[PDB]
C-alpha cells in the first residue's frame, strides 16, 4: 500500500531534519574526529606492526542523506536496487571532520582502511569518485574492503590484521562497525555490549549519530528486514515507551 | 486538525526508536561523558577560582523519552503544560553515564551546576526528586539555576562565574547550552557557528544526541514555533535535502 510506505518514511523526517539541518548534529561529528585524532596521536602498536585506522563510510565518512530525502519525498522504502543507483549518482557528501582526520592519519605513520557495505562490484566505482572529488587522501582501490559474500566485517578486520597491521580504533556509526558480536541480534543485545564496552566509547570505538538506519532499526523486532511495511510500521510504534500521562 | 497533529507527531517516531532502544545512543553518551572526563582532568582554572562544570539537563543528564512517547501515541504536539505534568510524575530517568560524570566531578574538586530550561517555579520539586532517585550526589538547591524570566542561558553562566568559579566545560544537547550567540536564530547561524568553534567540541563543548527536539527544530523556519501545526509540517518537509533520483 503507498499509504503504508507514506507512513513509514514520514517516519524518518524528524531525524532527517536534524542530521541534514542542524548544528548540532555537526557538533557530534566534529567531537567524535576531535576524539578519534587524540586516540591516534596516543595509540602505540605491537613491535613490528603498521599502525591501522578502520572507518566505516556510510554515515561515518560519508553523508548519503540525500537519498533519504528521495525516501521521503517518494514514499520509497529502502531497496538495494536504489542505493545502488544513488551510489553511482556520485553526489555523496562529506561527514564534517571525516576528511581531515583522515587524511591527518595518513600523513602520520598511519593508515585508514574503509570497511563499508558499500558494495564492491557494483558500488566501488562511484565510492572511489566521489571521495577523491571530496578531498579524501589514501583512496587507492587497496584502502577498500567493500561488502563481498558478507555483510559482517570483523573478517575483513582481521584481513588487515594480517596484512600486518594493528587495528588501533574503529569508527562507524552502527555497532556492526565494531566487530560482529551483536550482528544480527535485537537491540536488547546491542544495549549489552554497548554497557560491557563503556569505557572504550570516544576511545578505541569511535561513534558518528545516524538516527535513520542501520542494525538498530533490525534490532526493534525479530525479522524486522523480512516484515512486509505495515509490519515494520507495528514493529516500530510497539517499540515506542510511552508515559501514561499520569502522575 | 487531529490528522495534522498525527502527520506532526509521526515524523518523530524512528528518531525516537533511535533515542530509546539503539545500543548506539548509549555509545554516543557514553563518548561524551567520556570525553568530558578527559577535559576536567586536565582542566585548570585561574588562581583564587574554583572549578565548575556546567551542565544542561533535559537530554543531556536527564532522559525524557517517555513524554516523547506520548507525544507520539496521543498525537500531541508539545504544549509547556502537559510537559509541567510530565516533571511533576517523576518519572525522568538518567542519560547513561551522566550521573557517574556528575559524581566524580562532584568529588575531584569540582562543582557541576545544573542551567536547565525547567520552570524553576513549577518544575523544581520533580526535578531535585528525579535527581536524588537517579543517583545525582549534589543536588541541593543551590546547585540549580532552572529557568525564571529567560529561556537564554548566558546571564546564568555569568551568575556562576561572579560566585567564584571559573567554568571549565560545559554538557549539552542544544548549542543554546553552550551561550547566547545563535540563540533564536535559524539553523544556517546554528552550523556557522559549530564551524567557528570546531575545535571545542569533545573538549570543552561536550555534546549529546537528540533528534527529537531543541533549538535545531525552531532553527528549521523563521517564526517557526509561531506556526500552526499544518505550518510546522511544511516548514520540516520543505528543509529536506532530497536527491532528485538522476545520474
Ligand atoms: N535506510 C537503509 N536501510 C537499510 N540499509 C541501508 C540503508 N541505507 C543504506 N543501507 C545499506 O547499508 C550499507 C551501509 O554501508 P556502511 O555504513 O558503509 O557499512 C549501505 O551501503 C547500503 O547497502
Ligand atoms: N519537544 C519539545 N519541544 C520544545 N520544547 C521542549 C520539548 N521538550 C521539552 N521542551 C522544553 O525545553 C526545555 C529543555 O530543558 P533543558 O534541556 O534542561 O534546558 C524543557 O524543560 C521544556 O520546557
Ligand atoms: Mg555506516
Ligand atoms: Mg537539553
Amino acid at each position: 500500500e503507498e499509504h503504508a510506505n507514506m507512513q513509514l518514511q514520514q517516519q524518518a523526517v524528524l531525524g532527517l531534519n536534524w542530521m541534514q539541518d542542524s548544528g548540532e548534529y555537526k557538533a557530534l561529528a566534529y567531537q567524535a574526529y576531535n576524539a578519534a585524532k587524540v586516540a591516534f596521536d596516543h595509540a602505540k602498536v605491537a613491535k613490528g606492526k603498521k599502525k591501522a585506522v578502520v572507518a566505516d563510510l556510510n554515515e561515518t565518512m560519508l553523508d548519503n542523506s540525500p537519498y533519504a530525502g528521495w525516501q521521503v519525498q517518494n514514499n520509497k522504502p529502502f531497496d538495494g536496487k536504489d542505493w545502488t543507483r544513488w551510489v553511482d549518482a556520485r553526489q555523496s557528501r562529506a561527514v564534517p571532520g571525516a576528511v581531515e582526520f583522515n587524511n591527518y592519519v595518513n600523513s602520520h605513520n598511519g593508515k585508514v582502511f574503509y570497511v563499508t557495505n558499500r558494495k564492491d562490484s557494483t558500488e566501488k566505482s562511484g565510492t572511489i569518485d566521489d571521495m577523491k572529488r571530496l578531498g579524501f587522501n589514501g583512496v587507492e582501490e587497496s584502502a577498500f574492503y567493500l561488502k563481498k559474500d558478507k555483510s559482517a566485517k570483523a573478517a575483513r578486520f582481521a584481513e588487515i590484521e594480517k596484512q600486518g597491521y594493528e587495528i588501533v580504533l574503529y569508527v562507524g556509526d552502527n555497532l556492526d562497525d565494531f566487530g560482529n558480536t551483536v550482528y544480527g541480534k535485537l537491540n536488547a543485545d546491542r544495549r549489552a555490549f554497548v554497557d560491557q564496552n563503556q569505557g572504550k566509547f570516544g576511545k578505541t570505538f569511535i561513534m558518528l549519530p545516524n538516527a535513520n538506519y542501520g542494525g538498530w532499526e533490525g534490532g526493534l523486532a525479530e525479522g524486522y528486514f523480512k516484515k512486509d511495511t505495515q509490519g515494520q510500521i507495528k514493529a516500530r510504534l510497539d517499540a515506542v515507551q510511552a508515559w501514561d500521562g499520569k502522575l
